[PDB]
């Protein structure tokens, strides 16, 4: 959940930890950079090679509706 | 190097391991899906929280020129 990578245009991506409310944190990155892509990375028993990743857009909505 | 996440439009991203030549593997993902985004994730002593990620486009060129 705290292992998410945020991709800035014209630059290289960075991996960011939440400093507060998780929903707000993702929103804040999006709001300040609406071109930014966030992938949220976790781990599973099987997943995809023992690891899995979720689109932050699905993630943010998943927690609401 | 083998921890790279490939992002398909309309879907959710997956994390993929190379099955051959690394340069070819990234190219193959791009060629078959030119809309696809790849982030290549590694680890560092400091990096960004002890971890770092590189844009595959920079990565693929980095190894050439």
């Amino acid at each position: 959940n705290q292992f998410l990578v945020v991709r800035h245009p014209g630059k290289t991506p960075v991996i960011k930890h939440c400093t507060g409310d998780l929903e707000e944190f993702l929103r804040q990155l999006i709001e300040q950079d609406p071109l930014v892509t966030i992938d949220i990375i976790t781990h599973r028993y099987y997943g995809v090679g023992g690891q899995w990743v979720q689109d932050a857009g699905e993630y943010l909505h998943m927690m609401s509706d």
